[PDB]
């Protein structure tokens, strides 16, 4: 790696851009008006990329010949990038006061903030504003698994009366889907903050490398089928590879996909005769999840659940909700998205129908699937010196207001109602709106603060 | 990084699944039916994560402990790893026929295949399913940005009469936009095999490290300014940061955000009246760029055309299109995506003006904001070898045909008319239609052909 290589490239070329005598260069991180976020993030990127020695003179030279050729010229500060490496041992002199991860942010706030701690690297600031920008992904993740949640609680309560296995509705089927494996595993990290439930092995590394988890199990999986798994077997041996499946794993549960070929087939016949002494001998502890995995994904539940609730045992739960016997339950795997999910836990609803029944499993749409558009992540300047002058800067583009930025120093608070408030013009210090809840998390190439991920998780949590 | 722990996490699971006594699946993948995709990527992905010794007593160790914990159960399969380890020294018995980097291929065509080359090792090739489906990424970048090429050149050809430099209208900006550093890198990479115009300096390394570039850095960049480096000077001193950085950079050529306050100011007063005399002094090699940012790109673009048209020397080319002095072009460095393009272009076109005067920048619309979805990027078992005889798998949900997957060995040809054939079951066997095209590209853990960044570029060339 080398951060020296790692932001955009006019970048390099802003040092002489800055107004001349410029000690210090002030910004921050808001998610401009999804009302409330939750912020997840930043400490992976803090500890991987920003914090211990950053600045190597082969990282310096390197760049300098990239550079040199990249522009064509060189462009590229050596000379500033070699005080760093000389009077900070290549530790960056920057300080970021960021809200505890996990928290749940009201659009429009502060969530972090970036200053040079020496007048020297004033240009320091924004350099890396593109690395920590990168943020913006691991919260919009753990921002839409969340707002996901909710809809998940929302009807398993209506539906269940209670919210048990609400950590598990929603499986992260992502690896498949998203543009890189560092992305897999940052992506798959931000879910985890709202489910235990996830394929990506690639999450839980990233958790026991960058937040630690005391918590026995940092996510969740249980043996299941891919296409290849039942169509090797050959369009006649459908059933013989079901039963072979469900019997390699009677002691656990087991998900199997039954769309290769008619999902109505399986799930009627194979399952609903040819099979069914092989699920209604299972434990409640180890049923099988008949999974669908094409079609419209709420007409497909539907139907799956129609015909399932007329081959099995369906009490009616308290509520009034239709329920599969214990051993045998469904997890949409296919088309599940944000809007998607709503509609078939709804449409579930309305067919009297429980959503203890279902569970879902997104992948491309939860992990990838996601712009910096969505929670309008955005990193921007508010307050410079120069000359020993305080400014507060900011970008009031006519022609997009809502595309504002703020002005002056900020300071996160909470407003005397419960919800949050970010002072801007430095007016924090006007002691008023009690602490600043923004606590410093990086200082000079050190990380100054922490969250396990268990931490995260009680502070993303809902109701 | 650990192969082991890098799949999903139910195919750890697969092995007991598949039918006994198998011992080959061969598996392919296709853009299932952007009628022609760039294959791309998939290079990089053999290199940096299944070459060489991939599999050690310790990375085994480390999934069984993960996996342990993952699922509560021993399901992991250590000793299929272990042999692995063992006869092949941790490199993965498989081999890969992949079509050559950088070359278009229509919809429905397989770009590549992955078979266990022990029998022992049917397990492996779905096993990486997950991984080398990854490779949908940089596809579909590589794709997608090839396809905004065709538009740009379209227009740029019908309004200059040619193409120069049809290869710097796109610059990528998506940096800040991705959700990961690696993602950057790889997405960066793509964009770079139909544009020489990048920022997002991230592709380059990978390129130069994974597939090696003659020229000197495979794209380049010009220094530009943000919207901190113009609004530290203050709301009132936005000439001053203007004119400091146009002088700092007279020298070569320089791009500079106009809309941080109203993008029709600037334009008509600060660039057109006040610093009017440092435009058209520049050269024509070194021209300043100005660069909006504000609101709906197509209308922003006429007007600010409108306006330096208006300030400045217009000149009808000849074709019709009206064009700037050589020292002012501008760039649509906000809102454009391969849709948006088509549209300001066009908008462009019919009021107009010449495609000359403006290129591009895309950021997460270019990096981010692309799913395997788009180019139905997947990887399918299509044969599988059980109890000696082959068998040709596929799956067909009925409630979804546009699902079916190829079935048996398949093998990509070249039709009599040129375009291409991918033959199932086998029948490229027939010699019938020529050669298969797909050539192996990876043999036991080992690089068997690689294709350097300019055969790449020249197989994704268009027209
Ligand atoms: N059943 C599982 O455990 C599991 C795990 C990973 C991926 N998948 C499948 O991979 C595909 C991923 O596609 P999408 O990312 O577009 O959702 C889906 O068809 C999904 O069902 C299933
Ligand atoms: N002018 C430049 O060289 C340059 C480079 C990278 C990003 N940017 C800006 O950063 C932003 C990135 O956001 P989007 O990726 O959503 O486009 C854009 O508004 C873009 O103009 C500009």
């Amino acid at each position: 790696f080398n951060i020296l290589l790692a932001t955009d490239s006019y970048k390099v070329t802003h040092y002489k851009q800055y107004p001349p005598n410029t000690s210090k260069v002030y910004s921050y991180f808001e998610c401009r008006e999804y009302e409330e976020t939750v912020f997840y993030g930043l400490q992976y990127i803090l500890n991987k990329y920003l914090k211990g020695k950053v600045v190597t003179k082969e990282k310096i030279q390197e760049a300098k010949e990239v550079y040199r050729e990249h522009f064509q010229d060189d462009v590229f500060n050596e000379r500033g990038w070699n005080y760093i490496l000389e009077k900070y041992d290549g530790h960056l002199p920057i300080e970021v006061k960021a809200v505890p991860e996990g928290s749940v942010i009201p659009r429009g706030n502060v969530l972090f903030t970036v200053e040079n701690t020496d007048p020297e690297c004033y240009w320091l600031t924004n350099w890396i504003e593109t690395i920590l920008v990168q943020s913006w992904y691991p919260i919009t993740v753990a921002t839409n698994s969340r707002e996901q949640k909710k809809i998940l609680a929302k009807y398993l309560l209506e539906t269940s009366g209670n919210l048990d296995g609400l950590e598990y509705k929603l499986h992260d089927f992502g690896y498949r889907g998203v543009s890189s494996q560092e992305t897999a595993g940052i992506g798959a990290s931000a879910h985890l903050v709202n489910f235990k439930g996830t394929d990506t092995v690639a999450g839980i590394a990233l958790i026991k490398k960058y937040y630690g988890t005391k918590d026995p199990v940092p996510g969740y999986s249980v043996p299941a089928a891919e296409h290849s798994t039942i169509t090797a077997w050959g369009k006649d041996h459908e059933k013989d590879a079901f039963e072979h499946i469900v019997t390699q794993f009677s002691s656990v549960p087991v998900s199997v996909v039954s769309d290769s070929y008619d999902i109505y087939n399986a799930c009627e016949k194979i399952w609903g005769e040819d099979l069914r002494h092989l699920i209604v001998s299972r434990s409640t502890e180890a049923p099988l999840i008949i999974r669908p995995d094409s079609g419209n994904p709420l007409d497909t539940v539907l139907k799956v659940l129609d015909i399932l609730g007329k081959k099995f045992p369906v009490s009616e739960n308290s509520k009034g909700y239709k329920l599969l016997p214990p051993y045998l339950r469904v997890i949409q795997g296919d088309g599940v998205d944000i809007n998607t999910l709503q509609e078939i836990v709804e449409g579930m609803k309305q067919k009297k129908w429980s959503i203890e029944n279902v569970s879902f499993g997104s992948g491309g749409a939860l992990l990838q699937k996601l712009t910096r558009d969505l929670l309008n992540c955005s990193f921007k300047c508010s307050y410079v010196v120069t000359n020993g002058l305080g400014v507060n800067v900011f970008k009031d583009p006519v022609a997009d207001p809502n595309k504002r930025s703020k002005k002056g120093r900020l300071s996160l608070h909470r407003t005397p109602a419960g919800t949050f408030v970010t002072l801007e013009e430095g007016k924090g210090d006007l002691e008023e709106y009690g602490h600043d809840l923004l606590h410093t998390v990086f200082k000079n190439g050190k990380v100054t603060k922490s969250y396990s991920f268990d931490e995260v998780r009680k502070n993303a949590q809902l109701n």
